[PDB]
């Protein structure tokens, strides 16, 4: 089976709509997402017309490998998607109505600058390539994009899901290519990292500086190591969660710059000691009473300075 | 193969049953389980009508393909069932009795915010898209809904197995659809929860009031400190075992609170030990006294009203 | 094809045998095990009998889509199996001698109570669904039930694969089904464990009483929260081998009591502490020399206790 | 299609080869690896046989449907194989030529008693069934027996990809199979255990030993139980690359004595302060100064007798 | 059908060409790739060749089936790859012109000897087998080989796609092979290992070095094993992210000798206490002074040596 013939040099336009049912696994490190939805497509072939009377029919039902169906193919997939056909209805002028249900793992980067406080767009894009008898170009029927209530994305709020409606016609390898954007607009539920990362990590950090509040060296010791292994800890644990960007995220900014915090702590412990030993407590009393302010200043005034080059 | 016509203008009633065989592998994180199960259609089709004195038998035995079957799909799963057609077979009037076994992943959200001492619905939704000869309309037949005794699922209790009988008939891209929901109720066996995590951080916690008998401020630091990391490698292991969610759960509340206890007691340890090295040592032991009561009665409330406002 | 017709009101018996080519993946936490095996099946078709004499041939060589052949399915199994038909021979009285090499993966509960020195049965449960026109019961042939001696299954000794001869012939939805269970009886090689937890548990802890010969407070905190630390390590490696049980396994009851020890130990350091403080270390002393005999003897004793409850 | 006849009682030869182009993913807990290769076939089918000059072809090329091919397996796989025929050639005087492209995962136990300095021999057994008209048995075609060059294993040596010519041919079930063991002799890369597990493992041992040239009883446990925890750190982290094993590893068996080491080191830091508590320092100090030579004498002599008694 | 007929003794060559649509999933560890691209085949067959004035057609559309096409593989992959035939186009003069959209999992070996600021070269070998009737050699269309702006591979920049021109003519099984080596130049992006490992590294062996600045022995062994479990936390983080390698990587030369620069420190921090206790505090200063400089020093001139040796 061949493509449809045109009337005039015009191409074939293959109407199109995603309809998301199922939105799940999406997998930060990987940059990959599944979806289950339907996709609907609809174009003109007059060779399939038919008079109703003498049918019996209004519409005819016809199976796949009967007529011809235009090949399309996401871009960024994984793999061919697995599809099944639900429907093929025909209207006598030729107006096939084509809708399947199909499962694929998209491939979209995301932007993990303001993590966990980041938005993205995830993208699913349609294509079709022109064939030698015709050019075929993709259009979207609005009527036929949307998504189920029910859709949700664990750790994640589901904005929206429009299409850009005019397509990215190119040649690639010496045909015409046509391409539409399908936009998934999703915001992450930064919640649960406040008091399972956030606060953990305040709280270690603020218990380190009691020992602004003691002259026992051996305490003070104890005290900013034990804290700063756990530091460690939470440092191991967020970037599991996280892929290698070639950019400082939010979270990551906030972890190495308390690495510094502990530095400069186990400096000041030592340069008090050191001085209690020389057997100058005074000048030892003077860096230990204006680290009780320092530090916490520094620590709120950094971290005004990293909301606001981030936000 | 076209949709049987019908008498009136009544829609055509497909009766429905789900029997669950096997159910396994229910990701709490992921929000998806595991389903072996039969599934029964029921419809009536005068077109396949026979007399049983005339043909002979009383049944009839088709295959899918001879004759009309509903195009019946799960809303809520990854990807299309694996199916497998048992039987098919007809009545005299008509009427025919499908049945197939097939497995498919399930996609249905867990509420954690009663965690580990929660209950769940797991859902599995059928749904019918209508035809533009007939609309297909979905009916339960509770006789052939149910499942195995030996049904499990690892750290779960099975409840019931029901459906909502009356289905959700709604309108999708000008089609009526008609939906079903199949209810699986189950409740967490919290039991391994007491020895593994429950009592091990309780037991910490009490380690680290020990500081409230001792005056040794670097045995102190050595006792909240040390305990502290312990709980931090319990919040670690729970927030494993648990999705990122937008709401407090109640084993998250808890383990948050306990990070509030052992920043007090530093507090306390630090006040006890400026205290004694100012000369003060009177005032010092009028608050770890006080402690001895305050630390107990606090955490013992404190836990009447996390119970309370979550259960 | 129809089943083959009965003489009299006789039900129809497919003989059956597994022999257990290979075993392997045994998923304690999910209750799971991979299987490959042959499935034999045998039963009398009169339609397909012939004369030696006649025809020629001794035995004819069907294609499974030529003949009638019974639909059997497996009970317990995440997805249908995977299967290749290898050999159908049909004898000169009707008999047909059916073989095929499958796949499958297994569900099957496992009993925790007694591990890591525990014995387990998994079962594969062989099932036929009756037909209109007949009944269908299942048989054994014990000639060709069997494995492999190369047969292995990582950790595990296997010790017997057995059927049970008689089949539990039911109804599920309104038809006879007749489900026989096969038996693989294993018992896990307990060895690894003493070396990699079981001796370095006791190890720490024995460590930890080593408080009861020192005076020294802060060496004593040090040893005993040290050792329940690694303690900890422990049973959350322990865990991560085993799923959550709604009863006490035997190693999570020893470890569970081995926190026990170790908070009463903790109470036993503090009280030494207070008193010498208070400057009774008469009395301390009598408390420390009592934990040095009351420690081991109580451990020895919960442990005779524990084994005799368990075993 | 019916297997060939034979000239007298003889059983048909079916000449094998396997040529290795890709080796990867060995699953070492798993016993299990991958496997891409050619297998390549050759049989008489004297039927097939055909004069050149009256065809005017000097090979025949069939489709795999047209001709008889024996059904030949591997015992020891997961699944059956993922197999994609390259070629059938037919010689004038019936000698087929098959050549195939097939994957597959292996299942071939490994000897961990030496590990990381074991070697092993993977095992792929083909097999062959014998048919009621005639039996068939395997034979290796040498010329048809070899690996890719670039062929790698991570982690491996590749020594050699061999064949034992000779099959073992049996009664399974009352008919004769043939098999042939194709070997592939790999020895483990232990280089990287070195500076990652070994050298690690014997300095924070050694580090433990310093505790015999101090008389701080605070500082002593603190050297010796942080050095062990750093121990279970290690012993944790070999166990995870490993199975269980009912036999003692070289590496576990040196792992497990070092705990002995750390807990006679305990029980002298132990003896040591206990004395110098009586006034007993000159006794505690012979105890100590004969430690400095009896722990590392004592531990090359254990070693020696270990690599004496695995190597 | 048969391959195409040679005009002399020539070879057949098939032109070939692959445009990259995404590549993902590179798992160092394994030494895999994911790769989505259009694989693009063209070659002459005489037989298909038209007269465009009789036929009315310009080019002749065929379907896989209809029409003589080389069995084209890929040698380092997992699997044989998902592929799924785009279009087929025949000129008059008997070109034809393939095009297909495949995806496959690549195997190709890593070189880590410069990690984390390491480049590699992924390679994708194409690859023909000869017929018996022809000899087939491979060609690149350099106009076919691309990839699209959008490919992305998560934590790597993308350098180039290019094809080395001249196949690689063998003999494997008596048969000529041409082979096609396409390579994916890659450099990875060492940026966050800055702040989340090297500098995280750097800070704790920092940190144990004010141990030089201290004479309190049990703050110097907390302070120099506190930071060398750390150490060992980070030594075992890197290594799950490194498959093992029979040589050293510049992250592991860097990790495995700051084991000694602790090492060395416990030997100074041990010495340094012996003395002091042997009332020879003074030599003991100059040792402790000495080591100020000494460490950091050694420390500087060893870096530049390893950078030396591995850029
Ligand atoms: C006045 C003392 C200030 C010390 C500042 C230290 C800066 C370290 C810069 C690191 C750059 C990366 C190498 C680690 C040395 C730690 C410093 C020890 C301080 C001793 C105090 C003695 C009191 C006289
Ligand atoms: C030390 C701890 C540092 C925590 C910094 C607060 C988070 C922040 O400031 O994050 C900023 C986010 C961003 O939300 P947005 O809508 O994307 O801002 C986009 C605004 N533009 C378009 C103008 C740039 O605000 C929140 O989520 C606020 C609630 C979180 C508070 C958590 C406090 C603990
Ligand atoms: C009377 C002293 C009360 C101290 C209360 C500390 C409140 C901290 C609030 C944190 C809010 C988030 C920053 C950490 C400082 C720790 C407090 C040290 C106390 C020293 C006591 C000395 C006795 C005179
Ligand atoms: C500090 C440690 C805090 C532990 C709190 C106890 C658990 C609790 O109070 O949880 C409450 C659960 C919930 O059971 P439910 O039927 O769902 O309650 C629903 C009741 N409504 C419908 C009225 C809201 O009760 C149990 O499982 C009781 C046994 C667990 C005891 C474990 C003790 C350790
Ligand atoms: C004779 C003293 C016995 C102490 C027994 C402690 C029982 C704790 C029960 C917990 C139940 C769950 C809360 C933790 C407090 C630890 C006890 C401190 C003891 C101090 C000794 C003082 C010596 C005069
Ligand atoms: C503290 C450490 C406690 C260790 C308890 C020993 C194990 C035990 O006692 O386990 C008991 C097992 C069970 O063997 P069974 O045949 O299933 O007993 C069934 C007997 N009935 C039918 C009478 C009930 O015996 C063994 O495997 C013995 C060897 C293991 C010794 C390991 C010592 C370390
Ligand atoms: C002379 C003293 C030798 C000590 C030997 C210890 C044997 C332990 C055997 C464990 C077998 C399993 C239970 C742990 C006790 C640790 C021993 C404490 C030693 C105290 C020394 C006092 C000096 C007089
Ligand atoms: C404490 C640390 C103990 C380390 C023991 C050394 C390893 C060993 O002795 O291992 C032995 C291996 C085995 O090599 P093989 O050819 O299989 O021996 C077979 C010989 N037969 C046939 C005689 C039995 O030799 C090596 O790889 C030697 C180099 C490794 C040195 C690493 C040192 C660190
Ligand atoms: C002058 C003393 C130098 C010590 C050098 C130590 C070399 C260790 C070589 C390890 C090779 C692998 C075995 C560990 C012993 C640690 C050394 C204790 C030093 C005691 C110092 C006493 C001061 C007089
Ligand atoms: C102690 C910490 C050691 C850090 C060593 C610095 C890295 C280095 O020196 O790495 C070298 C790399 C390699 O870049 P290249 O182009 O492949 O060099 C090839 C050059 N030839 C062709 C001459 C061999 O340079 C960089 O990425 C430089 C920036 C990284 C700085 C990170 C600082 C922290
Ligand atoms: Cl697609
Ligand atoms: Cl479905
Ligand atoms: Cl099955
Ligand atoms: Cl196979
Ligand atoms: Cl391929
Ligand atoms: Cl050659
Ligand atoms: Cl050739
Ligand atoms: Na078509
Ligand atoms: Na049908
Ligand atoms: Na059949
Ligand atoms: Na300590
Ligand atoms: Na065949
Ligand atoms: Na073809």
């Amino acid at each position: 089976v061949s493509p449809p013939p045109p009337i005039a040099d015009e191409p074939l336009t293959v109407n199109t709509g995603i309809y998301l049912i199922e939105c799940y696994s999406l997998d930060d490190k990987a940059a990959t997402f599944k979806v289950n939805a339907f996709l609907s497509l609809s174009w003109k072939d007059r060779r399939l017309a038919f008079d109703p009377v003498r049918s019996g029919v209004r519409v005819k039902t016809y199976e796949p490998e009967a007529i011809w169906i235009p090949e399309i193919r996401f871009v960024n997939v994984e793999n061919a998607r697995d599809a099944d056909v639900v429907d093929i209805s025909v209207s006598p002028d030729g107006t096939v109505q084509y809708l399947e249900r199909f499962s694929a793992r998209v491939l979209s980067p995301l932007d993990f600058r303001r993590y966990p406080f980041d938005s993205q767009t995830l993208h699913i894009y349609l294509i079709v390539r022109s064939v030698d008898t015709r050019n075929i170009v993709l259009a979207v029927d609005l009527e036929k994009v949307g998504k189920n209530d029910d859709v949700f994305l664990t750790g994640w709020d589901i904005e929206s899901f429009t299409a850009v409606v005019k397509p990215a016609n190119f040649a690639l390898e010496d045909r015409l290519e046509s391409k539409l954007d399908y936009q998934l607009r999703i915001s992450r539920q930064y919640f649960s990292y406040i008091p399972n990362i956030i606060l953990p990590m305040l709280f270690i950090l603020f218990i380190s500086w009691t020992a602004f509040w003691s002259t026992s060296y051996e305490a003070n010791v104890t005290l900013v190591v034990s804290t700063l292994i756990a530091h460690i800890a939470f440092n191991i644990l967020v970037e599991t969660n996280l892929p290698k960007t070639p950019y400082m995220t939010y979270t990551g900014a906030i972890i190495f710059m308390i690495y510094l915090f502990y530095f400069v702590a186990v400096i000041e412990v030592t340069v008090q000691h050191y001085l209690k030993v020389e057997s100058q407590p005074a000048r030892a009393a003077s860096i230990t009473r204006a680290s009780r302010i320092a530090f916490p200043v520094v620590f709120l005034l950094a971290n005004i300075i990293l909301a606001f080059l981030f936000f």
